[PDB]
């Protein structure tokens, strides 16, 4: 049933965690996640009324009342440290839509002990912004659905001085190297040449995926 991208942000959630899943369409991770026993109790948070009721309801069908609560709030707004989240997830959304949210909230964290991060694009910019704010990255999957390539960045507190090509194709992902790795940077590297002085911009940026995948 569960799709196969949340299904990864899945298994690296923490065995025993209290989940927050800020931006849960239908609350299908922490469904299957309480379905399975793999967590205590969750609260899916959504910030418009279409997702929200859709998320309410999802949960009485699978008659999860009081094992999740849903809430209408925006980001982080979601939840208060009386709540006792140890695990966040925040899955499919843009690069700096998860920055923001993670930057307006970002008082919200001290007793946060993981947080599972799916961006859709600007991957970079939120590696970035999570450097330049006490968070380190601990684990890293890729994975392709249907045509889209999916980072996954798992963090917690901590320090991480990366290299400019650990921003750019991530940590973790350029250590273990894999195929899929693989594609979406080639994909990418004859995307440039294809267009190919700030024509230099491309030459470094295709140098740069030369470079990671030699
Ligand atoms: C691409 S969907 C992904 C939903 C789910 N986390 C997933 O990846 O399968 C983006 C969802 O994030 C939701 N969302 C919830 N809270 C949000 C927030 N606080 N700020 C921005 N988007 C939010 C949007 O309403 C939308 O339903």
């Amino acid at each position: 049933m569960i799709s196969k991208r949340l299904e990864l942000v899945a298994s690296f959630v923490s065995q025993g965690a209290i989940l927050l899943d800020v931006g849960s369409d239908h609350a299908y991770l922490p469904i299957e996640l309480v379905e399975r026993g793999q967590i205590k109790s969750a609260i899916a948070g959504e910030v418009v009324e279409g997702p929200y009721q859709s998320a309410v309801k999802n949960v009485e069908a699978h008659g999860l009342k009081e094992k999740i609560q849903v809430r209408l709030a925006n980001g982080l707004a979601a939840f208060e440290e009386t709540d006792q989240v140890s695990v966040i997830t925040i899955a499919g959304m843009g690069g700096r839509l998860i920055a923001r949210i993670l930057e307006e909230g970002l008082g919200k964290l001290a007793n946060v002990e993981r947080l599972i991060l799916q961006p859709n694009n600007r991957e970079d910019d939120l590696r970035i912004w999570l450097q330049d704010h006490g968070f380190q990255i601990v684990a890293e999957s890729i994975l392709e659905e249907a045509g889209k390539f999916y980072e996954i960045l798992v963090v917690e507190a901590g320090q991480m001085k990366l290299s400019a090509s650990d921003v750019r194709f991530g940590p973790f992902l350029s250590k273990e190297v894999s195929p899929v790795f693989v594609q979406k940077w080639q994909k990418e590297a004859e995307k440039l040449e294809f267009a190919l002085e700030e024509r230099q911009v491309l030459v470094d940026k295709i140098q740069a995926i030369k470079e990671v995948l030699h």
